[PDB]
C-alpha cells in the first residue's frame, strides 16, 4: 500500500505516534517520507552485510525482525520481517516505537538524521487535521 501524506499522518495519529517518546507526527512523517516515499512494501537488500530493511520505515533486520536469512541476526520487535509488508501498518509502528526506545531514539534512522533533524517539517503535516 502507497499511503498518501494526509491518510498516513491520520493513520499514525491514531497508532499513538504524535510525540511517542516525544517524536513529533511530522518527524515521523518526514522519516516514512524519505524512507519508502509512504510505501508499505518497499525493500532494500544491503549485499555489504547481507540484511534487508522492510516496509514503510524501512526496519533492518540484523536486529528488528526475524527474516530467517540474516547472519547472527536478532529479532527486537519480536516479528517476522513480513508483518512489516502488511497494508496496516500496526506491528510497523509497534515496531518503530521498539526501536525508538533506544538510546538513539528517531536518530536510529540515519535518513532521519539526513533529511529531517533540524530541518522544517512542519509541511508533511500541515491541512491533515492533526
Amino acid at each position: 500500500k502507497v499511503f498518501e501524506r494526509c491518510e498516513l499522518a491520520r493513520t499514525l495519529k491514531r497508532l499513538g505516534m504524535d510525540g511517542y517518546r516525544g517524536i513529533s507526527l511530522a518527524n515521523w512523517m518526514c522519516l516514512a517520507k524519505w524512507e519508502s516515499g509512504y510505501n508499505t512494501r518497499a525493500t532494500n537488500y544491503n549485499a555489504g552485510d547481507r540484511s534487508t530493511d522492510y516496509g514503510i520505515f524501512q526496519i533492518n533486520s540484523r536486529y528488528w525482525c526475524n527474516d530467517g536469512k540474516t547472519p547472527g541476526a536478532v529479532n527486537a520487535c519480536h516479528l517476522s520481517c513480513s508483518a512489516l509488508l502488511q497494508d496496516n501498518i500496526a506491528d510497523a509502528v509497534a515496531c518503530a516505537k521498539r526501536v525508538v526506545r533506544d538510546p538513539q531514539g528517531i536518530r536510529a534512522w540515519i535518513a532521519w538524521r539526513n533529511r529531517c533533524q533540524n530541518r522544517d517539517v512542519r509541511q508533511y503535516v500541515q491541512g491533515c487535521g492533526v
